[PDB]
């Protein structure tokens, strides 16, 4: 990663990733921490946004399972690690697309 111009926000290793692509489901996972961590089970704030539907849900795990979603729809997700003194920033809008509805398949 080259700092160079803007963009380098020294993210705390929170780059949402598409775990599974489903028409009515979407899983994501963000990992990138170091071992030998002290007590105080940290947390993570999840915030999902849609075309005309915005919802958030704080999760205590680096994983998240979203259900009851619409097929062929772009769902934005952003997770940020919570802290007692200065909480991490909100990850960059991750453009994600759900699995397509019943359709044909090239031979």
């Amino acid at each position: 990663g080259s700092s160079g111009s803007s963009g380098a926000e020294s993210l705390s290793g929170l780059s949402l990733k598409l775990v599974k692509k489903e028409p009515r489901q979407l899983e994501l996972t963000w990992a990138g921490s170091r071992p030998r961590n002290p007590g105080g089970n940290l947390s993570y704030e999840l915030h999902v946004l849609n075309q005309d539907e915005e919802w958030h849900q704080m999760v205590l795990e680096p994983r998240v399972l979203l259900t009851k979603l619409q097929p062929d729809t772009t769902y934005i997700v952003r997770v940020r690690t919570l802290t007692p003194l200065g909480p991490g920033p909100f990850s960059p809008d991750h453009e994600f697309r759900t699995s397509p509805p019943s359709g044909p398949s090239s031979g």
